[PDB]
């Protein structure tokens, strides 16, 4: 049937708890704008396989979703090492992008404007 999540239930109900099946389950839920749920489930794939670069680009998008700036910041100022780290150039800039883009609402707030 549709929705990729309930599918997948079938063969997680089969044992076949694997690497990817996490991810793509939390994926779902981010791209769907539930952030919120997303972060117990995308928390719990780390836990077991931390060094997924996608995931910390998700991760990123997960904390400006919910509406937390301050967190958003900080996600990106973590994975861009992680990144670094993983010598993964093209997530590194990917999140790059976007950090820049959240700094210039800071910009106007916390008036980090040019003037």
């Amino acid at each position: 049937m549709q929705a990729i999540t309930e599918r997948l239930e079938a063969m997680l109900a089969q044992g076949t708890d694997n690497m990817l099946l996490r991810f793509t389950l939390g994926k779902t839920y981010a791209e769907h704008e539930q952030f919120d749920a997303a972060l117990p489930h995308l928390r719990a794939a780390l836990d077991f396989d931390p060094t997924y670069s996608v995931a910390w680009k998700w991760l990123g998008k997960t904390l400006q979703g919910q509406g937390d700036r301050a967190g958003a910041r900080q996600a990106w100022e973590s994975g861009l090492a992680a990144a670094q780290s993983r010598g993964d150039q093209q997530v590194v800039k990917e999140l790059q992008v976007f950090l820049r883009r959240l700094a210039r609402e800071d910009a106007l707030e916390h008036h980090h404007h040019h003037h």
